[PDB]
């Protein structure tokens, strides 16, 4: 008979191979994160050693129940493959979010466009990334769609640069209204003076002149430097009367 | 002859066989369950658990009545592969449905938009989640294509934005209408002082001045904040003589 | 070879062997292929379920007898597995596109996002179901036109249901003149409201100044109704917006523009 | 060499024989295809179905020829299959497009989503289905355009139908001055629809006030007709109420303007 | 030593596998090509039947060096594989090739539309099909694309069909207009009088009645049938004093 | 002991393996490129015909030293995979150079459009092909991008055709318009006679009346005879007194 | 207790396979730094040598892995089969950073663009920083820095705005329908002729372009150092309104001629 004892060897393989498992994927698992490897991809190739040791035990255990080599790797085989598909893209996600944490395109409270999508970044979790649009909506962005695509980054460069377009009547003189323009420029003081600082006519329009300014401020003041910039060129221009045309035409009579 | 020993060891091993998988399945599923793992993902790692032993049963099984083993490898490789890919899209679904479920980016009853589709969340099945639009519509939109998108929650975060663009015609005084809209938002109680609250000019138009007006209060206050503030600009603008200005267009007339 | 006859008739009987195994197998194979196909409908399992996973239950029989029966006439057992792989990867191929029909099929009948007779929008393509084949659906739009959409293509993207919900919302956006009384506008579409019995008052009934048009005033009223009211309910209610604006002598402005000569 | 003769006419044999059996297989493989050819189609399996099965039926027998005929020349039988292998997966890809074509053709045959005569869109593409092709539909625009779409984008995609329902439906959208009166414009449009004798009476027949436009009041006018009718009915009933409307006075209004005059 | 006998009969069988390889794969390409299967299509097998014996040459010829069967298997499938991924792409365009080539949707000469890419076709090469267009640019199509996508085929039908719009003032005589329009077309001869000859009111716009005009005639004629056809409307109506409408707008004043 | 001479053994075979690839491997390059197979195709099947002999060496190689037969396969096929995932865009890139060459469908110095970028072709590199557009922008476009999209070529054909659509007011006189325009490209020299001199009115616009006119000249004429034509048409039409119109509009009053 | 003659035994087959194992990845170490200085000294770029090199290793650990265990009794198909799954994991995983990793190479081998360039990589522009391993950085023209994987990169197209010395401005001018065409193109000509920034061995079209609805419309096209393009085309521009102004050369307003009626 001793069929029994293929059966108990069959299962102390499995339970000695099962133990023999765990230890030999800790001890690879302290050892990599020890040598400063990221905790994820010790995390993940620890996994694979697991298994691969389960893979190696349960052939053996099954070998001596007479179940034969090849079909175990079958079998296994077909298992793996179905959890495969099933884990394919968050597999995909992980890694995109070792990445980002690993190169750090962007850090959590940057404002960056990802995709057509603003917002301040919230935190990078194992499989997508959280912001905070301007207006208060949570959207949630999948890693691997993240690092695919191009990462735009607002707040990485301490300088930036608005540009104005202010649209005057054909009959403006060209030199005032650059001099008027040059003037409110400088003397606004969060404008970087050793930068570009561009005043220009820049188009021919159906209705009007247009003149293009360019100034750099620091990120910090770039939003409150346009909105000031721009009520004053206002105000100069009414006071020295020059005219922000309306829509024109030409109309012949019959 | 003794053909018949194989025929019905054959099928004895088949029962056996299947008799060993059911149980160790279950086991192994209890066992899952019993360790605070998903339910579906317990399943499906159990799922295979069985079949696995019933392909190692019909290996034997089928050994015995002379079918060579790698014969009963190549055909049951060929089934598997054909159930696969019926069940691709579904599989794929399953996963995203547990992911939704595990990390849950969005709850029952929350308002979101998931991919260009808004409404609010009913429930998230096995395959695919239920939401229902602001008007009564009832869409189904399968678990993986949501996961492989964007996620936009507007119920997350318990306070937002309004954002308003006034035009004014261009001769409004610009300290004037300032002083009026900042008392309106001022005088308002359902907008959140401790947070932004600013009004600008922000664009020269064609025909008009516009101002920007943006003002953070509760997620359920912000519909109500907005029409209530938009009424009072309209009366008193009305009632100061700052004019909201039509089309603008300057004519010059000639003769043929 | 005439002489030579021993070696001669000792092939014609792995030759009739062959066709004994492939006759005997295909015969076996019928059998219990049904008995599993039965056993599968008698648990509740779904028919083309059953179906699709007894047709696999067949073939791999036909599969292990033509790898015995091509066998006994010297045609190795790898041989076997290598042409009938092609041949089912073959028509593989071929069946990709129905297999996937086939099985989105089955999960349409099997959780009915939508049933025969619900309007549905399906891909940007609405119209009201009628039937759910094996591979497609069909449904016929609002104005008669019939629409065949591959069953896969369905389940792969939104399906927008618009019959599931009893109740349902419209939305009426009116714009008046700047000059209107913002709360004599808002009375009379209030009354216009209560007063219509379709239009269920337990539930919201929001009318508002909305937005600051080019040349209007826009008000946005939005009421719940039955389904089956809500056409009627909104070119009725419409209606009634119109002949009371136009007695109360609230204007519908035409495009406004200031013209300034020169 | 001369005298070492006896392993010469040796080989001879082997080399003859593995002719004997590719030519023995060939004609075996022949008779067997299309034995199980003519069986198909006469238990009424489509034409191109049985066809496919059985080239399958055929080449399989001649793999097999094959890998005995080289094997007894010393050619290896993993190396047939391997060379074979290749050579068919290097003919798949080549005839991959084909073979889904061919698949989408027996599906449209077989299900007949349409017939030859309707027309059909297919994909942003209208006109008049003149025949279902082995790998491709032809159709006739509307104009005199041949469109020939592959059957397998056809079948991957929508197939709108305008002939298989018998009966279809206009809708119109009439646009009249905002203080014409609603009661006359409903009554003359519906007396327009009452005694259109081709718009059938037992089925919606709407006429509603729709939409306030920027310049004008738009009626909606929805009414069934069957396919042949609804060109003609749409033609007839427009241009009625064009004299109708002009009769009682109603107005087609133009493009509308208020304008403020200053200097 | 004697391990020069098997370097040199390792060569002889390379160099027999050769010439028998030639030869076989020769007599096919002609049996195939004289059977009136497809030149490319008899040649693509050929070199198939031509390889697949080199293949079993190589293995035989390694072999007999002791280089291992499995070996030369795994190292010519990844040759194989390699070439396998660089002409893909022309393999793909080479079948579309054949087939229209063997099914001929368009022919050399004929003006078609394939993928919104309009012109006369000159020729179908291997690989990409050379098409005019109107006005003289060259374009190159692979021909996996063709077949993938519609094919508009504008000169396989003899006869086509003219679609004018006209649009004509408010106050225009719906009968008149009509009467007219049927005139034109009924005294042109180029017009197929035993077909459509649509002529009716068919949109109310917002400065004009439009009437749709829908008339048949030969391919070659279509072109001059709309210019002749549409410069005798403008002559017509403007002797008839029917008026062709500018934009129109309703202005309502005040200050 | 004597593992030594399995480890000494090892690396002679891996030494002679290696020399008798260089060899064999450029033997075979010199036949192909010598029988006029292009350098890049001879390269790439000669760079097979080397690592296949390496792969041979090395089964044997570390066979003497106990490393089984499967396994070097296995390892070495997912070195082979590895380096394949690695190398696939350039591989394909590199094909697509190929045909690009081979068949010409652009040479360098003509004006084509790839994908909607239009420019003059400087070369075509192994991987991807350079132009320059009108402006001095350079653009540099992946070759299998190129071999997969359409290839419209400005500069292939000799001989181009100009179109005008000339819009003149509602009461110009249709015989005299085609008159002045049939004159203006009768004088013209660089308009080939011996073509189309197509002059028709074409479109009942919304102001204006819309003449065609199509007029062949060779493409380096094409350009000038554009600009030369539009100034003629100008100056002769107000000789002539033809107006062109303004934007109309239909006003109608009401207080 | 007794039956201890095969349970040293095993021991040996235990400490040998880890022998092995230790052996191995000593011997993988060197093998592995030998070929890869040998590519580096060769001129093989750093990243190719490094990619190699690292499958040269792995390969050695998978022989030795497979004789290591082999020598307690696990069968050689399964390490490869294990191997293999492990392998195709780490695979998947990888497989976009690999095919970023060879672009990165390329960019690097081919330079079609080079840091400090003005590029637009799929309508996206602005002057190149540096090319990662994986990646690529550029800075806006407004200051934003855009991070573009480097496999997408290489799939498209690439503007190099910088590499060609001289480029070419193109203004078009409208102007009133009743302006003299010779006298538009006379003062055209004279401030392109004048600007000595315009090179005047290339290109200098102005033509009368297009009949518009409310204008003529002049094209002028001229050829200058990348350099000044910018300044070029402002400072022309500027002189082509004052210069038409004092000829009393209109640039219309929207155009529109009315028919006026009287509606009872
Ligand atoms: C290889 C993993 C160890 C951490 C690497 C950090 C790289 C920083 C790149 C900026
Ligand atoms: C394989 C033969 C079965 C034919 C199916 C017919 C279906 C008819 C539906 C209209
Ligand atoms: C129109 C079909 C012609 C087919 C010819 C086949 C030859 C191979
Ligand atoms: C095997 C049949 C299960 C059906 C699921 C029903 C879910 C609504
Ligand atoms: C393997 C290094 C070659 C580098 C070639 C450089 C081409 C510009
Ligand atoms: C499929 C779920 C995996 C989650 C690991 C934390
Ligand atoms: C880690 C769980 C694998 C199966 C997911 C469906
Ligand atoms: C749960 C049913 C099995 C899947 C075969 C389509
Ligand atoms: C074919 C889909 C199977 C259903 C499993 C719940
Ligand atoms: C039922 C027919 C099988 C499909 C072969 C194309
Ligand atoms: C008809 C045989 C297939 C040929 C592929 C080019
Ligand atoms: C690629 C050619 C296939 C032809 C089958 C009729
Ligand atoms: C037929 C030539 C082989 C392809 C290598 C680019
Ligand atoms: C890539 C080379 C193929 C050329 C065949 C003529
Ligand atoms: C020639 C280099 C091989 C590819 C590794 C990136």
């Amino acid at each position: 008979l001793s069929y029994a004892v293929n059966i108990v060897a069959a299962l102390a393989i499995i339970i000695v191979g099962l133990i023999i498992a765990r230890m030999i994927s800790n001890a690879v698992n302290r050892l990599m994160i020890s040598r400063k490897i990221d905790a994820t991809v010790a995390c993940f190739l620890s996994a694979l050693v697991r298994y691969g040791i389960i893979a190696f035990t349960l052939i053996a255990a099954l070998g001596r129940v007479g179940v034969q080599t090849a079909s175990v790797i079958a079998v296994l085989g077909a298992a793996g493959l179905a959890v495969g598909l099933a884990l394919q893209g968050s597999l995909s996600n992980l890694a995109a979010g070792v990445l980002l944490v690993m190169f750090r395109p962007f850090r959590a409270g940057e404002y960056v466009d990802l995709g057509g999508v603003a917002g301040t970044v919230l935190s990078v979790q194992i499989f997508s990334t959280t912001m905070r649009t301007a207006d208060g909506k949570i959207i949630v962005i999948p890693n691997g769609k993240i690092i695919a695509g191009n990462i735009i980054n607002f707040s990485r460069e301490p300088v930036r640069r608005n540009e104005f377009i202010i649209g005057v009547a054909y009959d403006s003189d060209i030199d005032q209204v650059k001099q008027i323009l040059t003037n409110i420029i400088q003397s606004e003081d969060r404008i970087l003076k050793d930068r570009e600082m561009t005043v220009r006519l820049n188009e021919l329009g159906a209705s009007s002149i247009n003149f293009v300014v360019r100034v750099w401020s620091n990120s910090g003041d770039l939003q409150n430097v346009y909105w000031d910039v721009l009520e004053r060129i206002k105000r100069e221009f009414d006071a020295a009367g020059i005219s922000f045309p309306y829509p024109q035409m030409d109309v012949n009579f019959k």
